[PDB]
């Protein structure tokens, strides 16, 4: 029996995973046993397995975790699998770079599925506000003027019978910079930069502060209600679904969720699901970026089932499994060839995610990435708390990212 650990990638994820692997099981005369870890906990259990030598054969990883787990020395080389799937050629570079610890000789993860972030919008709220989405999502200035028109609008969701918040974004200490990265990048900033053979914080670069301040100050100007500042990602998701928000940033999953009854983990019933639009991040002063992520699969080098686990990695990474699991999850395949399936191309909301991928940007794949993102989100949490007071100024934000930067630079030395 092979053991795979996965995250909750679909409404019934163990059952979707098991339907996905049934033909591998039949062709190999083997049973796969799946365990589903919540995203909130999956980090700790995966790190405990890596530290103790007790764990599955395969584990899903966040693309941004592959570096740290690889540096713990517990991942089996999978260059052989990536070759059987078509090698570097078979992947966007953004995806290809997630297959290894930055600068390591050997690949240690197999790309499974991709996700990137774009804005969902209420077509009804924007039509009623008189906002042309092409203009609002073209530029930072067009975005700010579309929120202003959304704030002034008479519109009220027909279910809630109240106004929509123009923008909903969470102010709770985030787990990651996924929401914030597009604004840092669009200003010409970065989280860390490589120069003179070392990585250092760029979160206190004037470009980073411009981007971050522009994002956080929207909330300060009235385009994000005080209630949103008190919420985490999952709560903002729920708020868009329940008709409280006209615009918010998420992954492609919400498209397949909008086509699924409430009773099945969806909101097809709700207005928002009937009035659903997608648009890319607006271009910033120094170009157009969005966070590009997903999950890879890794094999623990203490696995007793390496040969079969490798066949399972080639099965899951290959074209048929890639198409099939992207359809159940609402994600994108990791494999470029699999994007051509009509199931992705003739879905007009998903087609927008596909166009957005041109401007997908990734984290460098560093052993210490986790430590970096954790001090950054701590300081960014304190910034959100100043926005909850009306008291985020450029000075206070610079003071917080200087402290983040000094604590990030220690971590990297
Ligand atoms: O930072 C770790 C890791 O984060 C990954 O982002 C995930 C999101 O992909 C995930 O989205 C969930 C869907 O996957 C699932 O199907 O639906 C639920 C609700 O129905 C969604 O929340 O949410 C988690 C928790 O916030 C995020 O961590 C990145 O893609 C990966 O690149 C990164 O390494
Ligand atoms: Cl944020």
């Amino acid at each position: 029996t092979l053991e795979v650990w996965i995250m909750p990638n679909s409404p019934q994820p163990a059952e979707d995973f098991k339907a996905l692997v049934a033909p591998f099981e039949k062709a190999h005369g083997v049973e796969v046993k799946v365990t589903v870890l919540d995203w909130g906990v999956a980090w700790t259990k995966i790190t405990t397995a890596a530290t103790s030598g007790v764990g599955p054969d395969l584990t899903q990883l966040g693309t941004t975790w592959v570096g740290a787990i690889s540096a713990m020395g517990v991942l089996e080389p999978v260059d052989d699998v990536l070759e059987a799937l078509g090698g570097e050629k078979a992947y966007l570079p953004a995806v290809w770079r997630t297959t290894r610890l930055e600068g390591a000789r050997q690949a240690t993860a197999v790309p499974w599925f991709s996700e990137l972030r774009a804005f969902y919008y209420r077509t009804d709220a924007l039509k009623a506000a008189g906002v042309n989405p092409a203009e609002m999502f073209a530029s930072w200035q067009g975005f700010e003027a579309g929120l202003a028109r959304l704030k002034a609008s008479s519109f009220r969701d027909p279910e809630t019978k109240a106004p929509l918040a123009p923008l909903c974004t969470p102010g709770r200490t985030p787990r990651t910079l996924h929401n914030a990265a597009p604004w840092i990048w669009g200003a010409g900033g970065e989280i860390v930069r490589q120069a003179g053979g070392r990585w250092q914080s760029a979160l206190n670069s004037p470009e980073s502060l411009e981007g971050l301040y522009f994002f956080l100050s929207l909330a300060q100007k009235g385009y994000v209600p005080a209630e949103s500042l008190e919420k985490n990602t999952a709560q903002i998701e729920a708020d868009f679904q329940a008709g409280k928000c006209a615009v918010f940033a998420s992954g492609p999953w919400m498209i397949q969720r909008a086509q699924v009854p409430e009773a099945k983990g969806g909101f097809a019933e709700r207005t928002a699901a009937k009035n659903l639009g997608v648009a890319p991040y607006p271009a910033g002063p120094k170009g157009r970026y969005t966070f590009f992520g997903g999950s890879n699969l890794a094999l623990f080098n203490f696995s007793k089932n390496k040969p079969l686990a490798k066949e399972l990695l080639k099965y899951l990474g290959g074209p048929e499994a890639q198409v099939r699991y992207a359809q159940m999850t609402g994600m994108l395949p990791a494999l470029r060839s699999a994007w051509s399936d009509p199931s992705f191309q003739q879905n007009p909301l998903l087609r927008t995610f596909i166009q957005a991928a041109q401007f997908g940007r990734t984290y460098p794949s560093l052993a210490g990435w986790g430590g970096v993102e954790n001090l950054a989100v701590q300081h960014l949490g304190m910034a959100w708390d100043l926005v909850a007071q009306g008291r985020l100024t450029r000075e206070a934000l610079k003071d917080l990212m200087d402290k983040a930067s000094a604590a990030i630079n220690q971590a990297l030395r």
